[PDB]
């Protein structure tokens, strides 16, 4: 570990003199690679990680690398960066350092590239601690990055990887390092929040989803269930629950199963899924990401083929049904509401059951019941009439492309927004002198 | 603790409540009360404290609240505060909760209402943990501030101060609370961002200050003179070297003196200053913020009356002499140069020393060189043309105020930046649909 340390410190001082154009000529190798080797660094997650969907993940690295670099590639990160004379102000971009990155399972290709990518951008090198049942192809992906970067003449280390990442040092390397990234479980993040460094990390999800009256039913129905089912439900901004209003509900209903979806009503088979999926009252592993028809086979329970999601009715929210927690898996809970407040106050309680801080999504044309659920509900996006897997970035909404997710206060984590490279770079000011300015007396104060 | 982090979240819950102008109203009388009192809070301090100038902490008081409520007074904090259309976002202003603050034992009475005011702002609860040589006029403090927020009818309990500060209370405090500030010594600062909460805190300081070729000495030397002795130089921006040209070193030295510095060049009575600042490589605390006689005395050294700071001849640039480290005292180290490029070259080495990461300063009429500067030294701000403690806010100069300056990855800091309301809230983002958003192709991305 103190040999990365310093292998790192020697190529971040090195990178520090490339200037803005050298910086990117890297940066965009790192995605172009992921984006050229999709096929195959898919075909290796599906079957390390034994989860997921291969298809998904080949879009999963043509998607984010294409969308991390369309955003950063006119960004500046290197010396003065921008001007300010209204306020007499020079604002300088400098590298943080080292960067330890300690990636998850479930994205363990595009997350070493997305830091990769955010961390060479502001001049930083980076260290990455991967997943134990991803090493292979986290490491994989790594060796392509740096055989990209050999042609290009980078300095040599300014991305590693560790081979026997130990608990212990993980924990050296994060406290070494001179600033942490934490993508995965939440004793992963509180580890990063405990190393004395600065940090930054993700909370769990549970991405509530309220269907407002009169919106296209049939319309948000294909969006949730894009969301649910992409990679087997495994991104942690994944749909989670239909929240529909009881007046319409079995038109709802109609939508999702016109499209796919395999509702079941019945206090019994809700009960045989509801057993499968947890077990005492944590999700059972053996079904997180996994395909629709093995959920159904473990449940005793006859699923049509072809079907995409399982929509099961919930028999409460919040503590009222386990179901209302994350599901890492192709289901949905349907919970039904009488006042669009009432449905706030339904994913407001799933909220504080489990995933606070995070993702919610809404299908509504009512631009004051979208404004009212953005401001009360504790999370750090609100996707508005599309799939709530777009939470980290698409060709169609304003979110900053990313894999690291971070979840604000709420999920213990420092920003409550997408990472980017901006979170990586100390951003320094030249304060001029401003001898026209006036001194405001005290009416002009307290007045 | 566990009572005062419920109480706060009680409170917190009820200062969700408030709209923008309500919040206003409480931060706004939040800085008068310290403004309206600052001739008693100064002389509490100074008598405590067993540090500082009357006179400096009573034009602290004054400058240090107005300063802080004219910048925020018309910032938006409490829901919906920025349209973005071009990007289809809508950002929404939340509380991140409970805060706990550590306040120091230089700047006692304005960091409980610098904090304060930042967090009531937006609709966030603090608990103070004041330094312990100054916990009583750190409680004065919250006390009529609380007599205040009581008097207009705020939730009770939104300010909270620990009397009994348990070193193992301290550490409880931070791991309950939702957000940490910790503005005091690095080993508060450590324990701030091994808490497993999102923390800000600051650095050492180690104000190093280029005077350039060709400036007006006499300007500077007032300039840096007032930064150096202000508060006996307790402020953590205070001007700690100067950094002259070898071919008007008599000049620049002559234009120190010319305005109240006791130039000393002798080593032996240079070396009797420094055995009584520095006793075993560390500051001695005994003349930390003591007055230029009192160190006189200590060294055995005559100083006339009405010095104001004194110079010493340093031996040379970083590690050659300990005078180069921070010095809390109207002391200065005075160092030669031959090119602007070698002056940049001492300070770095002066914050590799210490201080690395925290605020410069630089007097100069060339532009390039002040860019130079800024662009290559490790520093968060570069103060130009002003007195370096003019780095925490001032009405002609664009930096935030403040009472808590972060150092970056440098002083391991979340923040290269002044503290402000800004971070102590989560802004959260509505993502709409943009459907008539185009997606690039393979050649618009990677072309």
């Amino acid at each position: 570990i103190k040999e990365l340390i310093e292998k790192a410190k020697v190529a971040q001082k090195k990178l520090e003199a490339y200037s803005q154009e050298q910086v990117d000529v890297l940066v965009k190798a790192l995605g172009k690679v992921v984006y050229d080797n999709a096929e195959m660094f898919a075909k290796e997650a599906v079957e390390e990680t034994e989860m997921g969907v291969y298809e998904d993940k080949v879009a999963k690295c043509h998607l984010k690398s294409g969308a991390i670099w369309n955003h950063i590639k006119d960004k500046k990160t290197v010396g003065i960066i921008k001007e300010e004379p209204e306020r007499a102000l020079v604002y300088v971009a400098k590298p943080k350092g080292v960067v330890a990155a300690t990636t998850p399972i479930t994205n363990p290709v595009v997350t070493p590239m997305c830091n990769a990518m955010a961390a060479i951008k502001g001049r930083n090198t980076i260290i990455v601690a991967p997943h134990p049942k991803a090493k292979k192809v986290s490491a994989h992906t790594v060796e392509l990055m740096n055989a990209e970067l050999k042609k290009l003449g980078a300095p040599e280390n300014i991305i590693q990887i560790v081979e026997a990442p130990s608990r212990e040092a993980a924990k050296e390397l994060m406290e070494s390092a001179d600033v942490v990234i934490a993508t995965g479980g939440a004793g992963r993040v509180k580890a990063a929040y405990s190393s004395g460094r600065p940090a930054y990390g993700v909370g769990p999800g549970n991405s509530q989803v309220i269907v407002d009256k009169g919106y296209d039913y049939n319309k948000a129905a294909q969006d949730i269930i894009t969301g649910r089912k992409y990679d087997n439900g495994i991104i942690c901004s994944s749909e989670q629950s239909v929240i529909a209003p009881a007046e319409d509900y079995d038109k709802v209903i109609a939508a999702f199963v016109e499209n796919g979806a395999f509702y079941v009503e019945d206090e019994e088979t809700v009960e045989k899924f509801r057993s499968t999926l947890f077990k005492d009252g944590k999700i059972n592993s053996k079904i997180i990401g996994k395909s629709v028809q093995i959920i159904a086979d473990l449940a005793g329970v006859k699923v049509p083929e072809g079907t995409k999601v399982i929509v099961l009715k919930g028999k409460g929210a919040g503590e009222k049904d386990v179901l209302c927690k994350e599901k890492m898996c192709p289901v949905l809970v349907a919970l039904k509401y009488d006042t669009f407040e009432e449905a706030v106050e339904i994913a407001m309680a799933n909220y504080m059951y489990e995933g606070a801080g995070h993702t919610a999504g809404i299908h509504s044309d009512n631009d004051e019941n979208i404004r009212y659920a953005g401001t009360v509900l504790p999370i750090s996006r609100l996707v508005v009439n599309q799939p709530a897997t777009t939470a980290g970035g698409s060709f169609n909404n304003g979110f900053n492309p990313t894999t690291t997710l971070g979840c604000g206060s709420w999920g213990r984590n420092s920003i409550s927004e997408n990472l980017t490279y901006e979170h990586l770079i100390n951003v320094s000011r030249i304060g001029y002198f401003n001898k026209e300015a006036k001194v405001p007396s005290y009416e002009e104060i307290w007045g």
